[PDB]
């Protein structure tokens, strides 16, 4: 088989592309996967079978997938993944020790760990409303909630050496036609200014908004969105966080990347593929994601954007779920090193449109799967389907028995 | 006119006061664009007949559709709009001799002046590149005109004692998939950087952008994004300028005046009817444009919006075109003026959202044309349909004429 990666290597040398340099690089990006696909977004607080419904259960599963997926990564972290103990604590109250068994996981398989605070299944979410409800004692307990979660990812980046990206997502909205649109987002800038007061280095954390176009239950109206979190993090600094599923019908993450490179240092990024709403289905390796991946490399933004995945498919194989999803990303990137870029750009400058299009459409057909396949190799995972019958065993002799 | 009086009555029930909204209503001015009257040709260097073809026609036009709009407005005037007295003048040479008629007519009528820097039809446009040329000497060229365009708009302010909006708009971008998304982007930064590096007084002008999704000729991107113009004018403290015929589809510029008031002081919009492109056709009393209107007012921003039109429709008498588009912006504030927000809030913030639904529902039948038709007797203007006698005997009279 080896001698089609060194065939394969000739074809991309002849336009100078080192695929030495691209694997080297493609070692080091990390992808950050959601804890949430293992138990149906379930957490730990107070239909395809197999779910984790344990924490125990939950890291032995992602450890499974981490096996199966090339490189070295991150976990990213809901709140209500808190270890309690067995004791009632209330969202406000979380608390660095209530992630200590995390975080001595992480360190243990040299992961970083991102978070999120939660603001969504709870009676205190239950209008709809949450930083941007109108009754103050809500509002506050959410506040609450968020800057615990911030001292939570503070203790993440501190512990694990590598900065903790802590991301707010609200479901905050309304599911018919508002008489005002003013008030709750400015509700929800009051609550965001007092998230934030206080500093915290960014060796240890920093902060995303993640906005939303529509969700079911807040169809003709969300209270945080893309013109909202797009001005205020680049009034008070904070990371725009994109979900490729959370934009309207034909719209981009692809182009709106090199406009954010050019006003944010860092910019953060959730993959998923949306099916008509966001639908959260596994990412797939798609013309759009290859698309981002191009943005990506091409602008020299592989410290500047910080990858994650989020998407909860229940009707198939979690693992596999986790499996397929990451890998997808992990070949975007590496078709997107494998393009001769210099000569595609010198091409576009001198107004050669036809060579632009002749090679872009060339390269689809390049041997990507033999570089693909040598890096699985090298990588100690399993290849091409083979990472399927590891799926197999494991279903049956630990998910099918829960 | 006591069916007037019995309207007045149905409305003043919910405490909604139609003498005050009426006066409020005839402070607010519409910008109305000068390039529908001579079908964007200007007068540098198949359809309906009759087209202005001179700055003199042009006026006449004017003044006649002015005498058919209820209250006192403004002209957006384009470059290409300059009179330069048979000789041949570049647009980075363009200086405020070039616009003095304009403002003696406008100075004479008691109107504003908003201005645009041209930024098309040219030879040194012919790439589809102007702020984001790859070849210096094009940036250059444009980046005086719109400089030069700056001080005609601050020239109009001064004479005029309103302050001028000039706003810029650039067709840049390319028909096919580019290879490069951002440096484009740098380029148009670093060209708007320069343009606006003299201070102005905000008393004499605002500068503002205009950003587009796409048009024929620049399908697959456009330089001047969404995401790119929103953080420019942020970081830049200039206006966005929204058009409504210029964003994905379902996408709605009444959902973005809420977010945008929070972070800007001052916001511009056009309004244009896109049917399924940026196609400009007549703006119509519809429900998008109802909603951009309830937003203004019920966001108190009847002096932080800016509002003007843009649509060039061939197929229809062009004074008809203007006097249509401006009574149905003027109509839709009239309509959102008369809306009890104060009830309708109150409910929101309380959870009824059975009376929010109906009553937004009951007044769609109110009595609107009762109000509307007295508003445009006490403002001197024909009633209903009675304009298009005046439209009528103009085109026979005048433009069957030319």
């Amino acid at each position: 088989m080896k001698s089609q990666f060194e065939r394969a290597k000739i074809e991309y040398g002849q336009w100078g592309i080192d695929v030495e340099e691209a694997l080297e690089r493609l070692k080091q990006v990390p992808i950050s996967i959601h804890c949430w696909q293992g138990d149906d977004v379930g957490g730990f607080e107070l239909d395809y079978p197999g779910k984790a419904t344990t924490p125990e259960e939950l890291r032995m599963d992602l450890e499974k997938a981490l096996s199966l997926i090339p490189g070295k990564h991150r976990v990213n972290l809901h709140a209500i993944y808190a270890e309690t103990d067995g004791k009632v604590v209330e969202r406000d109250q979380l608390e660095p020790r209530h992630f200590e068994k995390w975080v001595r996981w992480a360190k243990r398989h040299g992961l970083g760990l991102d978070f999120n605070p939660t603001l969504f299944s709870h009676e205190k979410a239950k209008d709809g409303l949450t930083l941007a409800h109108p009754d103050q004692a809500i509002r506050q307990f959410w506040i609450d909630h968020c800057i615990a979660s911030r001292k939570i990812g503070e203790y993440f980046g501190k512990e694990l050496e590598t900065p903790c990206l802590t991301n707010i997502w609200i479901p905050d909205g309304y599911k018919d036609t508002p008489s005002d649109r003013l008030t709750p987002r400015k509700r929800l800038k009051e609550s965001l200014d007092q998230i934030f007061a206080a500093e915290i280095n960014e060796a240890y954390n920093l902060d995303a908004v993640e906005s939303k176009l529509f969700g079911i239950g807040s169809e003709s109206y969300v209270v945080g969105s893309h013109e909202f979190y797009l001005s205020y993090a680049l009034k008070n600094d904070k990371l725009c966080l994109l979900d490729t599923g959370h934009y309207h019908p034909t719209e981009t993450v692809s182009n709106k990347i090199s406009a954010m490179l050019l006003f944010h240092d860092k910019l953060a990024l959730h993959v998923s593929r949306p099916v008509r709403w966001d639908s959260d289905h596994v990412v797939t390796f798609d013309d759009e994601l290859r698309e981002i991946a191009l943005e990506i490399v091409r602008n020299d933004a592989l410290d500047r954007v910080l990858i994650g995945l989020d998407f909860f498919d229940a009707s198939i194989n979690r693992i596999a779920a986790w499996t397929i999803g990451t890998r997808n990303v992990i070949k975007a990137l590496l078709f997107a090193m494998l393009i001769p870029h210099k000569q595609l750009k010198e091409w576009q400058e001198t107004g050669d449109y036809t060579r632009r299009l002749a090679v872009l459409e060339e390269f689809k057909t390049y041997p990507l799967g033999a570089i693909w396949n040598e890096y699985c190799e090298r990588m100690n995972v399993p290849i091409k389907e083979e990472w399927l019958k590891e799926i197999a065993i494991y279903e049956k002799e630990v998910l099918l028995q829960r």
